[PDB]
């Protein structure tokens, strides 16, 4: 969730 390019984060 913290990383707008990474659906898992
Ligand atoms: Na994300
Ligand atoms: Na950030
Ligand atoms: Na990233």
């Amino acid at each position: 969730p913290d990383d707008p390019d990474d659906p898992d984060d």
